[PDB]
């Protein structure tokens, strides 16, 4: 039994057949899994989804892509939705530097501001980095975000922040399909690298399709196609994989 | 007047409209621009490019991503096709691993391969790297990529990366549309970073169209765009990139 610690079931591109894909998902040991709502839309469409379905859970922020379009109400309205007893985690926030449409300064002033608010809301943070890594992990310690607790969602760094993020902030790492892929060396170092019990499983669906779908609209049920991969690195059985990423999600979130 | 030193006319985004592409570089005072040819069919359109345009030159190679797809024969083929007079440089090669198509240990045979054929040539070497920063510099430096020069073509890197490809590979970088970003603010640190005398200008179009025309179909009249902004942040004059980049293309390459 494995849980999808990340994915967008509220996107546009299950519209058609949401309840196959989950069933798919469901019947592949994919029991539980994380939806993610990072603006207002996609956070509305998390909330109707974590209401309908039993076995899923939100994870509500402001994605640092659109940080521009973050305003105090946005910022009251995830307080009050948090509320929910399924609402379990804080994010995607973070940093982004590939698209410019937030530029870096105001990027980090929304960062700092969710960090604040999942430490009064006493919940864990997800992060997002892209192209962002030494400015994110610099906010992460100076909002001392140790006090929360959180993912590296997708994480794709070096082995020394990888133990910069276990070992300081005592964050876990989560790895996506880009593990999957055969010319990836970082991801493949970070698996082989990081402990078993700082490890998380995600699909990012319907983004980043694992091998042998690169390139397909992405689920959840190809979260396995990571847990295998995870295996195959640490020499390990997928039962243990399934077992320990369970374990360390049951751990963090409520 | 500027030189484009990196385009891919040859692409099917431009079979419809090629003729207005060039003129509307040629009118935005682009007078030259470089034709890369990196497989079988991008090679054979380039080749047809340069015969047609009396301005265009072709750099002609193997592209890491389809190394899986390089055989003796091309190999041969392009030792052969680089004879033609406008034929200045082999490239693009390098190494991806972005892309799975083909492994590590294939692209860097390949790499090797036209390395070896570029120092037969008497020719510089264009080079694509794309997330494979480290394992590159260490192929050109193994194979003393010094003794013929080249282009780090679209660079991103450090600065210390920097100061190896100019200071000890003695090869130029050249900058495209990703020196307009705001928030990617390592090719404007190495825009400032290295010499005037070791920079050129491209597009790489149709990818990577600089702002303010991010997400659309790029062509080689936006070269000016990445030229501007090389001006304001070495704080010289447009004309002084202009005439400078130029000076750096045609000292390295045989026009
Ligand atoms: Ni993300
Ligand atoms: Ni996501
Ligand atoms: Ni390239
Ligand atoms: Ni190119």
């Amino acid at each position: 039994m494995l849980i999808d610690t990340h994915v967008h079931l509220n996107d546009e591109q299950y519209d058609d057949d949401l309840s196959e894909v989950i069933t798919r998902a469901r019947e592949a040991g994919v029991d539980r899994m994380f939806v993610v709502g990072f603006n207002k839309s996609t956070i509305e469409r998390a909330m109707k989804l974590i209401d309908e379905y039993d076995f899923l859970y939100g994870i509500i922020g402001w994605h640092p892509v659109d940080a521009i379009d973050f305003t105090e109400e946005h910022l009251e309205w995830i307080e009050s939705l948090a509320q929910h007893p399924k609402v379990i985690g804080i994010g995607e926030m973070g940093l982004d530097y590939h698209w410019d449409k937030s530029p870096a300064d105001v990027q980090k002033e929304v960062f700092r501001k969710q960090i604040a608010l999942a430490k009064r809301l006493k919940l864990p943070i997800i992060i997002h980095n892209r192209e962002a890594t030494q400015d994110c992990i610099d906010i992460l310690l100076e909002e001392h975000a140790e006090e929360v607790g959180g993912i590296m969602h997708s994480f794709s760094g070096s082995p020394e922040i990888a133990d910069i993020v276990t070992n300081k902030l005592n964050f876990y790492i989560s790895l996506g399909g880009p593990v999957t892929f055969k010319n990836a060396k970082q991801p493949k170092e970070v698996a082989k690298h990081v402990s078993m019990e700082r490890l998380l499983v995600e699909t990012d669906a319907p983004y980043l399709s694992p091998h042998p779908y690169r390139g397909k609209r992405n689920e959840p049920a190809r979260v396995t196609l990571v847990a295998e991969q995870i295996a195959e690195l640490k020499g390990l059985s997928y039962e243990e994989v399934c077992e320990q990423t369970t374990k360390n999600a049951e751990k963090l979130f409520n």
